[PDB]
């Protein structure tokens, strides 16, 4: 597991860094840091910051990001009242596992494309449920696809993951042995699969778009999050 503060607090005009430690060394021996954005639980997270360094172009240049060692700080320099939300970092894990999340770090200030997701609803116990998630504005084939879920007021939990071409797929360890992603870059779609459907499976289900240029995945790397489709497993 990643390790990042629990909170932080600012003045409005300070400057604030969180750092993250914990991630797994890459194929590269380098260390990769990602960092997303929550306002409220529930809601689709915003990167901030991707591959230690790389903010994409509408987040306001007050965010920045830099690695040293196996250690990523997210910075905020001038922090205002709207960049109160819970960070999460991301990183890999192990070999096996391309994509983990930090518990969050909630920051107190002192005072396009679209990844549309459907299939889910009310599940029953023992069930199966088949999630979509429709990709529009991008190049779909060129890129590594994921679903992350959120349990009720809990934090980002990594469920799968796929290469632009089909492979490389792995699971979180929660839903190893009963989920399967899979993906159909003719439809723009990505697809989840996930059986024996227990209550600790009810949540928001995310899709999310990698941005590695070799269309891989992992857990520093996400750029884009979908608004999220409810799951709630219940008789």
């Amino acid at each position: 597991a990643l390790t990042q503060p629990s909170s932080v607090s600012a003045n409005p005009g300070g400057t604030v860094e969180i750092t993250c430690s914990g991630g797994g060394r890459y194929y590269d021996g380098s260390y990769y840091y990602g960092w997303y954005q929550q306002k409220s639980p529930g809601s689709a997270p915003v990167t901030v910051i991707y591959e230690n360094t790389k903010r994409p172009s509408n987040i306001p240049s007050r965010f920045s990001g830099s690695k040293s060692g196996s250690t990523a700080t997210l910075t905020i320099t001038g922090v205002r009242a709207e960049d109160e939300a819970v960070y999460y970092c991301g990183s890999a894990d192990d070999n096996m596992n391309p994509t983990i999340f930090g518990a969050g770090t909630t920051l107190t200030v002192l005072g396009a494309l679209t990844l549309d997701e459907s299939g889910g609803g009310l599940q029953t116990p023992g069930g199966a449920l088949s999630l979509v998630c429709k990709a529009s504005g991008f190049t779909f084939s060129s890129y590594g696809m994921q679903w992350v879920r959120q349990a009720p007021g809990k934090g980002l939990e990594w469920v799968a993951g796929i290469q632009n071409d089909d492979t490389g797929t792995y699971y979180g360890a929660a839903v190893k042995g009963r989920a399967t992603i899979s993906r159909d870059n003719g439809q723009s779609t990505v697809r989840l699969q996930l059986n024996n459907l227990r209550a600790e499976d009810t949540g928001t289900y995310y899709c999310a778009k990698d941005a590695s240029s070799d269309g891989g995945y992992g857990g520093d790397s996400i750029d884009a999050w979908g608004h999220g489709t409810e799951v709630i497993v219940s008789s």
